[PDB]
């Protein structure tokens, strides 16, 4: 399983929204249900790896965590396509840091960072 | 119930000697809204590498998948015969020295998800 995006750095202004790209491909044997998260760690803080989103059993956990809630969406209306993108609206400075792309296809596995970092 | 997806004793270490199997525990409950299909996968990060978060094993679509992974392959495998039941368990045969690190059991039955370390140590 791989995620074709590379690892990248987006820099947007506050109020902005980041697009963070996340486009994966299958191999033969990634028959199992698809499962798609995303991560923060963020720069304000020494938490690591919260969840953002999830989509799993063909249901979508968005706003359910608190990480980002109102302003963290998939960007695709078929992520089966292979489109794990995410849409990050009214940028805040505190969304500052990493986020991490997980992608499983059992039993298959991939994940790839995006940096974003917003400015004044 | 719990009050959400949790994971007995989350952090905790075991040993035993070398050539012995490892019993590393990973018993789960729920909380009410835990409504998605269950996922349960392990990660090591070997102390003698620099690698971390590998997988070893995974069930997943009902299906479980050990050997398919190359860590370990061969002597990681669950322990229950029914993980729905709340038990993630895993054992480890044949432990070698190289087997030491730290492993990671993730319980996720969306949108709950929690996770258990282990420090694995090996005695000669």
């Amino acid at each position: 399983l791989s995620i074709t995006t590379p690892e990248e750095m987006i820099e947007k202004a506050k109020g902005e929204t980041a697009y963070l790209p996340c486009k994966f491909t299958l191999s033969p044997e990634d028959q199992g249900p698809l499962d798609i998260e995303w991560l923060i760690s963020p720069a304000d803080n020494q938490k690591v790896d919260q969840v953002i989103i999830l989509y799993s059993g063909d249901k979508i956990y968005d706003d359910y965590y608190p990480d980002l809630k109102g302003r963290v969406h998939f960007t695709s209306n078929d992520l089966k396509s292979g489109d794990a993108s995410i849409n990050v609206t009214n940028l805040q400075l505190s969304d500052i840091g990493t986020y991490q792309c997980k992608v499983k296809k059992a039993p298959g596995v991939a994940n790839k960072k995006i940096h974003l970092v917003v400015l004044v």
